[PDB]
């Protein structure tokens, strides 16, 4: 242990361990599995690995309840810097293994999102929960391609999930600066493993993707993120043609030459439990985001599917549906259907 | 071990305070927000956590400068050492005291960065200025947010003493100085647009040469300037010779924008702390007197301290040194007309 | 203890303490001493000093071995990050000033070595133990070189070990990048000391000097690093003739221009003790690369006088040589008579 030149080099995730399952790989502007039948991301978030573990909640347990209840085939896993240096690399990606035996079983896939909130090219954030570096960021990115190397349950690479400035309080955004990054994130990954699909975000806390339309990130093979919560577009008249149109705009025009996945969105009524600025709705924001992606196949992974962090799915560890959870459970379980 | 329970940070609350003109630049000047022109004249003090840790951090202090001493201004130099070791929150805290205390009195607060080094390459003179430029990014969001719309914080001297040590430390190179400059401003203005960023040149902010053809391109900000003794060697010492030298290297800079000279002062060759650049026989205190006075340059002298030289203090009553003596009947007479 | 500003200001080796010792210095593609004649290092590497130190065998009785017996004229040290941190600065740099004292007592050099396998643009490594910052790294050359100032038994500043980018899973390999920050490092070093030698290295673990053909470092006086394992270069045909083309094709070629250490060098047996790529051998590597070498004028230090790290020289701390070992120990003994 004092014997630093012994301390071993790392191992890979045993893929022997795991049942068949097909790989998701990105095909023009959709997913297909590897039988090369289209393929739509649809889950929940859960908490980060710590928080559960704390609570004594991370069990395969909750995965279960998800795949045989809620009718995902998706779970996303927000792993928060400060988690990741508080339990350690080493333990934490003890834990994944876990989330990946677990999904595999159920035939479900894994979002693998580096949870922060900022300005990664300035190393600056919203909080310091979501405290990293350039250096740390990418280290985390090589330890995973490295150990989750020709695994099918872990599909999507979330590379920083809500890149923000906070009105330039961070630092100046700049998409160029942005654009690079990834690109060199994505480099490191496919040098390690060709075979998994990384997930970028632009300005606005993952909102705003139009960059994109004159800058794409110049990689093969990627997919988008978004993250449309109620109150991101802010139209006077509040109907579907209206909201369509600023969605279309920001975000939803990617759908039609990349895949898209809506890693984060939901809502609270206004006087509900935890409600912020932007998750606040009465409730019509539902039908209408979902209807937005149907009709786009937009993938999506609802936030959050825990009782504590809000806008929560559920009321309680018992499973007790909120208005977002009971509406977004049946529209899961229609579409599995 | 909850990190998600962390909160989110507060702002000093400006209702605490009694009323107090806002300063501004104007052209080369500062003037108050009735249009008077104003100079800042006043003292360094130590760090706040040296003055905790001897009982010194309190009121009296500045009720002794602000009442006997005819000082308008306070520079803290905040060592990153030592926002570390107190930590932000509980040093922020206690520049909270120092804001109510000079609110009370009518004084101003310069807020220094008190590092000596080379930003870029995060070198330093010494381990007690060690900082990168992520933390120093943060200690300037920090302080923005905490202090927005405070009168009594009139100035953010962003790096007290730039240096390359004879190139040991880097190589000194004023574009890029200059556009980390520019994107700290940015960061500050993006916050807060009422604060006076204020920028120092290298030689240990001595030389402010290089803005006679690349001045940083942001309005509202002034220059410091650091005119201790032994910094111009003329050969022959006359107020003449200095003067020439001091023009050459930063007293120009009063011609165009504002100035502070955030330290300056000296101590006898064969006095208490002597070392270069400080030492002088005392005729250059009339001297750089005479110098400000005719450019109208504002000034803050190092250092209101027993323990630091050179000394303006020889102990906790405030025994004047030399220095002391000659400064306190300065700014006295400057106070009344 | 709590008083950081009483923390000192560091002191320079004392060159009092060491006898008459000629200085090695750069001139054209070749070392000279002082008293004008071709000098050539010949030597080895020795582990790690924690890791010696853990053992007790860091002791002025391995130098003597080494010198009386094993016809050295040089020591590499390689001084591991990880080992850097866990002694701390002022330990190790207080170890370092004995491995002076007894080089410069037997008459020998040293070649301090800042020992990290990956690529320090991106600051990711291969392994935990090598794990650095471009702001370390700097601190490091900048402590080393203040401190070493004047002394000739420190020859040879190796400013990273083993450039590599690991299939360009560390990050993109790129010269340019390479090259300006290996430039910046030799700036702060002739800033401090320009009497030192600055070895650099290029791509592959230090095997691939082909850019500086275009691109060589644009400073005066440095020599170039090699570490010309068996199994770096390929031939279809096992044979001197060829070998000696990749060679010159690679690495050998800088010879022609510049000075050149290989740094690393040696073999096992692929069935013998820690054999692993790149340094498996039936043994006839061995005269080979010394013929190579003889022919340009290259220097040398065999990879490791140490019998628990491979390809090891010796096989206990009694120094029975292994197979390498008793081959070097012949062709060094020849040389030195
Ligand atoms: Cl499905
Ligand atoms: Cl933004
Ligand atoms: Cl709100
Ligand atoms: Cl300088
Ligand atoms: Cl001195
Ligand atoms: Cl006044
Ligand atoms: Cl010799
Ligand atoms: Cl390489
Ligand atoms: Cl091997
Ligand atoms: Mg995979
Ligand atoms: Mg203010
Ligand atoms: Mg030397």
């Amino acid at each position: 242990s004092n014997d630093w030149w012994d301390i071993p080099y790392p191992s890979q995730f045993d893929v022997k361990s795991l049942k068949t399952q097909s790989f998701i790989s990105v095909k023009g502007n959709k997913f297909i599995d590897d039988k090369g039948k289209t393929f739509t991301f649809r889950g929940v978030n859960i908490a980060d690995t710590g928080k559960l573990l704390s609570r004594n909640q991370w069990q395969k347990s909750l995965f279960e309840e998800l795949a045989n209840n809620w009718g995902v085939n998706t779970i996303r896993l927000p792993i928060h810097p400060v988690s990741w240096r508080k339990l350690g690399p080493d333990v934490y990606l003890g834990h994944i293994d876990e989330a990946v035996r677990w999904a595999n079983d159920l035939g479900i896939y894994l979002i693998l999102d580096w949870h922060s909130i900022g300005y990664l090219p300035t190393e600056q954030y919203q909080h310091p929960m979501y405290d990293t570096t350039i250096k740390e960021t990418r280290d985390f990115w090589r330890r995973i391609t490295f150990r989750y190397q020709n695994v099918p349950t872990v599909a999507v690479y979330e590379l920083f999930n809500e890149p923000t400035t906070m009105g330039n309080t961070l630092g100046e955004r700049n998409w160029a600066e942005w654009k690079t990054l990834n690109e060199s994130l994505i480099d490191m990954i496919y040098a390690s493993d060709k075979t998994v699909i990384p997930l970028v975000a632009g300005f606005n806390w993952a909102y705003d993707l139009s960059p994109i339309k004159k800058a794409p990130i110049e990689r093969e093979g990627i997919a988008y993120a978004a993250h449309p919560y109620p109150q991101k577009a802010k139209p006077e008249v509040k109907n579907d043609k209206n909201f369509f149109k600023l969605w279309d705009e920001k975000w939803g025009f990617a759908a039609d030459t990349y895949p898209v996945i809506a890693t984060e969105l939901g809502w609270v009524q206004p006087d509900g439990y935890g409600a912020h600025i932007p998750v606040k709705d009465d409730g019509s924001y539902g039908p209408r985001i979902v209807k937005y992606m149907q009709k786009k196949g937009v993938s999506y992974t609802v936030w959050v599917f825990d009782p504590d962090w809000s806008p929560t799915m559920i009321n309680d560890w018992d499973f007790t549906p909120s208005e977002q959870g009971a509406f977004f459970k049946q529209v899961m379980l229609e579409a599995k259907k």
